[PDB]
């Protein structure tokens, strides 16, 4: 039944009376009561809030700081802060779900955090709370990095702490200051992929439903982390595979237009060099094509990307396994006794050589003009793409209803009609590219309805639209090219899994400070100089 | 006035009319590629050669297009595709991408075009 | 070496102590101690920032307008202001 998982303990919590709550457990009432209900659940889509089934946990969800600090410190039955709930989560998992991107709520489930974790130390020094994982198998920053917490991300991974003895359970270390200029460490515990899911896996891979997946790398330890890989190991890997693309484009383009014209495919094998030329082009443009099919595959499988909005996180994974299918295909009716391969080989081409532009996110301009160029194939021309339509079939209709041809004479094709108002959306449009119609007023009319409809009041249309767009989504382009660069270089890093791994890593090895149980810190830190000519202190 | 005009024209010939050629020049190149594949001229005849059809293309974008300046290709399905492509990508969308990037451009730089010009 | 360019004065100065560079300088130390160390020069794309190799160098450097004032002022060993640098 519902009214039996709570007690009067939540409630008195939940009214936040601290005499209430003290007096009720002062008789002895158990603090591991769970509330196992449905309308505690964390299902969105129904009313309530999930705070956790410990009321530890509710107290903390709240900003009740004397309820959780009695509770911790009450001389009888001290509720145990590592406590994996229904869902696996611990008061600090709940935390960070509890947060939001609102300031109030940032500045809430930081402090308390950070209160809890040095409260939790005191309690058990050598319990580590902050890497117990849930039923889906995440630790705090695992959770704010799989949800999106940007305010209790940068708190952990900014977090700093002055008391000597409990500065362990600390991420940054600042080392030193001789003036302005002075140094800061991190820590980069599993920032680097070297855990089961490193919160820049997470973030790299996280769909576009989490928010602000692109704007939290922007908290400095992470990007900096990303830009230190990127021009130490990565943008030369990434340079070289340009160049082999180019190579392979340029190899099929060579091949393509040298293909044979005589006699349906396949063909024979020359003794000349030509032809072991080609058929070398071919071959290789072949094992091009099934890398591609079988990268795409396994894009598919290990990410499994959102299946609702597929073509917004996955563009140019798409784009390549398209050309992949095309390339494909051409050589199953190839083989086939067909000619009509070439059709695919040439969709093949076209999208290739046009695909290019995904290795234009290394560099900084090109890659927002690139990020650009998607966003408004997938935002603005589909748009425009169907109201045009919509237009040119109606008016093509019309005006081939209009015609008859009862005597520049097979025109009646609807075919033929919508060529001809494309062309004038296009500037080559015949004003009088027919004369078998009756009534030279209702063709005239409606032409030149169709050109002020379309060519003068859409095409400028779509021009305003697309100025409005550029106008706001500037910024939004560059942090859009900033996690393409992201997702590319965790791509390359994980590529030389098997390669070999020593050399990739980032950050060094230190020993800076001590642990309670009196042993040293074997931390992969990574300093950061800043000049700040306020502070002084 | 006219200072502030030509500090533009700089401006703007050293920073977008280089990207966008870059990436006309790949898309144009990439469908001219295609469509010379495309054609096979085995009976306006020497389409194939890259260069008439480099030029066909850009033609379409300076708006003397010919969605039928050849006929000797095998698949005419194909061959408009290719060039109703060519044209969605560049010319209503490439095109006006330049236009609001360089509206974009003015609308920032007005200024720095006035402080190039004293320079 | 490298620690030899520095002296207690100029670290003394860094910590903003104006007792303690005074006391320092008061028994007579030297002021045209010069900090010719690779930390202190000039590069950009190395830690540390160039403020002078005279201590009053860093002390103008720096906000510190008593150890200029004192340094200046002071009964024995004013350090000369027209000082060329490394
Ligand atoms: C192959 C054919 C000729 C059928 C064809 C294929 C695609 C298009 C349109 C677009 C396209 O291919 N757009 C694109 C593809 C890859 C990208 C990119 C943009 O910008 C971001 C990085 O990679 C047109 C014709
Ligand atoms: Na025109």
């Amino acid at each position: 039944s519902y009214y039996k998982g709570q007690t009067a303990l939540h409630i008195a919590i939940e009214r936040r009376n601290m005499t209430l709550v003290t007096l009720l457990v002062e008789n002895g009432a158990d603090v591991q009561a769970a509330a196992n209900g449905d309308f505690f659940k964390k299902t969105k889509g129904r009313p309530g809030f999930y705070f956790g089934e410990l009321p530890l946990s509710l107290a903390a969800c709240t900003n009740q700081l004397a309820i959780v600090k009695f509770l911790l410190q009450n001389s009888w039955q001290p509720a145990d802060i590592s406590a994996r709930d229904s869902v696996g989560n611990t008061v600090l998992h709940a935390l960070v779900e509890v947060a939001d991107n609102t300031v109030d709520n940032t500045k809430f489930v930081t402090s308390m955090y950070n209160e809890i974790l040095i409260l939790g130390a005191k309690l058990h020094p050598t319990l580590k709370l902050e890497e117990i994982t849930n039923r889906k198998g995440l630790t705090p920053l695992a959770l704010a990095a799989s949800s999106g917490k940007i305010g209790v991300l940068a708190y952990i991974l900014q977090r700093e702490i002055h008391e000597p003895e409990c500065r362990h359970l600390s991420r940054k270390f600042t080392e030193w200051a001789y003036g302005p200029v002075h140094s800061s460490l991190y820590d980069l515990s599993c920032i680097d992929t070297c855990e089961k899911n490193s919160v820049l896996e997470v973030i790299a891979y996280s769909s576009s439903e989490t928010p602000n997946r692109h704007d939290m790398l922007l908290v400095e330890p992470l990007n900096r982390l990303l830009q230190d890989k990127w021009d130490r190991f990565v943008k030369r890997i990434f340079y070289f595979n340009f160049f082999v693309y180019c190579l392979y484009m340029i190899i099929f383009t060579a091949a393509a237009y040298y293909r044979p014209v005589e006699g349906l495919p396949p063909y024979k094998l020359k003794n000349t060099v030509g032809d072991y030329f080609r058929v070398t082009g071919e071959i290789l443009s072949v094992s091009g094509g099934v890398y591609f099919f079988f990268r795409g595959i396994q894009y598919f499988l290990q990410r499994r990307p959102s299946l609702k909005s597929l073509f917004v996180d996955s563009y140019s994974e798409i784009l390549f396994f398209v050309q992949s299918l095309f390339m494909l295909v051409s050589v199953v009716l190839y083989f086939s006794q067909r000619k009509e391969y070439v059709a695919s080989m040439v969709f093949s081409l076209a999208m290739g050589w046009t695909n290019m532009l995904y290795y234009t996110r290394g560099f900084q301009q090109m890659g927002i003009y690139a990020v650009m160029i998607e966003k408004m194939i997938l935002r603005d021309l589909c748009r425009f793409m169907f109201v045009y339509l919509v237009f040119l079939f109606g008016f093509s209709t019309a005006v081939v209803t209009l015609i008859e041809d009862g005597k520049g004479n097979s025109y009646n094709s609807l075919y033929s009609t919508c060529l001809e108002l494309f062309k004038f959306t296009i500037g080559m449009g015949d004003l009088e590219f027919t004369e078998n119609y009756d009534f030279k007023a209702v063709f005239i009319i409606l032409l030149l309805a169709y050109v002020i409809l379309t060519y003068i009041l859409l095409l400028n249309m779509l021009i305003a639209l697309m100025g409005e767009t550029v106008n706001k989504i500037a910024q939004e382009s560059k942090n859009i090219w900033k996690l393409q660069r992201a997702i590319t270089i965790l791509d390359t890093e994980k590529s030389f899994l098997k390669c070999m791994r020593k050399a990739f890593r980032s950050g060094k090895l230190l020993q800076v400070g001590f642990t309670p149980d009196g042993k040293d810190d074997y931390r992969w830190c990574f300093r950061v100089d800043e000049v700040n000519w306020t502070t002084w202190n």
